């Protein structure tokens, strides 16, 4: 005899409120749609010297999320024609042509297994003619192909040349054709002055005040602002792509489409995705050392699952973000928080409220 809007509240009270007191975090948003339905639950301060609340307008940095809207900027480019997955980066940007880089391909950039390509560009490169130098002095290490190692120079690399195949450059692959075309009109690489009002303060471990700063090729890694509108609309047009124009719903299929696997991993464009029901080990797995800050060697996808689920994680320095959907139960859930915490707390809380809704 309660209904809905309450039991899904209640739900994120039990499993996402007492994070906030855990780690010391001052705001949080949490979003769960489920058939359609959407439910904002929004919890602390955005700024918490300026004691202002945390609420629909909130735009939080969404950090390694931000690779799934580079994802389908890609899968955009590649159904229209204007990449190959199979194509290398020299045949966009030029001066790598002939270059060893220039022996992977898109789809190996994308998805991490240049082998070898560490998490982070080196700290001193820094300008646009120091990323071009890192490109031209790689050379490889593992085999091409074999070995994931999650990188952002990697999906960096193959954002910048999904800009140079568009002719724009990529903040406003994202900013004038991405986020319009999936509904999206709180969400930017670049915060304008007229919202930064609404831009929350990031908190580090400290509990200090800070927002993310400018990085090589940080814009298609982790250069996305958003709110929990916004990212709620993100995660109906994954449930629902055959609501948008061709170019767009195969766009969020190409993300949809996993590549191959590490162990019960599937990678697919930007997202993880996994066979459904999911164990709860399955999915704190991925977010492991192993996993994430480490190659491992990858297998081609043996079990194709019809019944599956995706998820992404994110962080900052100052903000943590978690987003997860399940196509066949039509649901999913966000959670955007103004300071770090744990990856596997994210991923327990979510899998907790997601198995308790009343379907
Ligand atoms: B991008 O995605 C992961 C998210 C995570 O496991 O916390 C990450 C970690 C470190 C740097 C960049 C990213």
């Amino acid at each position: 005899n309660t209904p809905k809007d309450q039991e899904i509240k209640k739900l994120v009270d039990q499993n996402f409120k007492p994070l906030l007191e855990k780690y010391d975090v001052p705001g949080m948003a949490v979003g769960v749609i489920q058939n359609n339905k959407k439910y904002e639950m929004y919890y602390g301060l955005q700024s918490v010297q300026d004691k202002k609340a945390v609420n629909s307008s909130t735009i939080f940095e969404l950090g390694s999320v931000s690779k799934l809207f580079t994802a389908t900027a890609g899968g955009y480019a590649k159904n229209k024609g204007k990449i190959s997955f199979d194509d290398t980066p020299g045949k966009y940007w030029k001066e790598l042509k002939n270059t060893p880089i220039d022996q992977v391909n898109l789809l190996q950039l994308a998805t991490y297994t240049s082998g070898n390509l560490a998490l982070q560009f080196p700290d001193e490169v820094k300008t646009d003619q120091q990323v071009l130098t890192f490109f031209k002095d790689w050379k490889p290490k593992n085999s091409i192909g074999e070995y994931r190692q999650y990188s952002n120079p990697s999906i960096g690399l193959f954002g910048k040349v999904v800009a140079l195949s568009m002719n724009k450059p990529f903040d406003q692959v994202l900013e004038k054709t991405i986020f319009p075309a999936l509904g999206l009109k709180h969400s930017y690489v670049n915060v304008p002055k007229t919202q930064m009002q609404n831009y929350a303060f990031g908190y580090n471990q400290e509990n200090q005040p800070i927002r993310v700063n400018p990085g090589p090729l940080d814009a298609p890694a982790y250069g996305v602002k958003s709110t929990l509108p916004d990212m709620l609309s993100f995660i109906h047009a994954n449930l629902n792509p055959q609501k948008y124009p061709a170019d767009i719903q195969r766009a969020i299929n190409e993300t949809h489409q996993g590549r191959y696997q590490v162990n019960t991993m599937y990678q697919a464009l930007g997202w993880e995705e996994f066979s459904y029901p999911a164990t709860l080990q399955t999915l704190l797995d991925s977010n492991s050392e192993q996993i994430v800050m480490k190659p491992n060697k990858v297998t081609a996808i043996s079990k194709e699952p019809s019944v599956k689920m995706y998820h992404k994680t994110g962080s900052t320095t100052g903000f943590g973000t978690y987003v997860v959907f399940i196509p066949k139960e039509n649901i999913g859930l966000v959670m955007l928080t103004n300071k770090r915490i744990p990856n596997e707390e994210r991923i327990k809380a979510a899998y907790a409220v997601l198995n308790a809704i009343k379907k």
